[PDB]
């Protein structure tokens, strides 16, 4: 009865945004294995431009997390049907290059997550100081 | 065979430094129950001096953390030996005014932990744009 979902981000900088997230992709079904993939350095320089923590605190920060079961790290930037079968992934959690997953009943999304970033916090924090 | 264990702390803005001391706290013995306190944000305000995040922010982003089992959110400031009995806590874990849970068998020190605090993180994003 148990239902593997993988989830893939870039996970930088982790946040309340990200916890919830996680949290939401864990509670799809009852008996979940939520895998959860950590893209690599170079390419998320290169396909999101930056990135500010290196893949290995992204990853330690990540095995903290109550709702993460597994981590792959680093993952495939492309989730492929290949990569599904390799790890028995029932689900792909989400929040086009995705609709072969919504042909197949594999997509599943995730609403969306307000969280206390860091920037926020440097906000709130410098508040205090200037206007 | 359950040990219950109790830590306190503020948990602004949380980072590794934490989740690896909250670690460190759970697994003193094979079988835990972690017990975590927050401290309330007029008294952090008041013996600390300042804080970040409400009790409420710093209280939810301690329920996503793998090691907490149970949160007291506010807890009291000092803990005193009714508290003690009237949560059934064997050890207090910590990083004077704790000698007595020393003297009594109920003191557990948790090594020292660093982190990627979100100070580093504004350190290290502002090195790539000026010396």
């Amino acid at each position: 009865k148990n239902v593997v979902i993988y989830a893939d981000g870039v996970y930088d900088m982790l946040h309340l945004g990200h916890m919830k997230q996680l949290e939401q992709a864990k509670k799809l079904f009852e008996n979940t294995t939520l895998i959860v993939g950590v893209t690599s350095d170079n390419e998320t320089k290169l396909f999101k431009g930056q990135v500010v923590q290196t893949l290995e605190e992204r990853t330690e920060t990540l095995k903290h997390i109550r709702w993460v079961d597994e981590i792959i790290s680093p993952c495939p930037w492309v989730v492929t049907p290949e990569f599904l079968e390799k790890y028995k992934i029932d689900y792909v959690a989400h929040d086009d290059i995705y609709a072969w997953l919504k042909r197949a009943g594999k997509f599943k999304a995730t609403q969306r997550t307000e969280g206390v970033s860091t920037t926020d916090l440097i906000v709130r924090i410098l508040k205090n100081y200037e206007d």
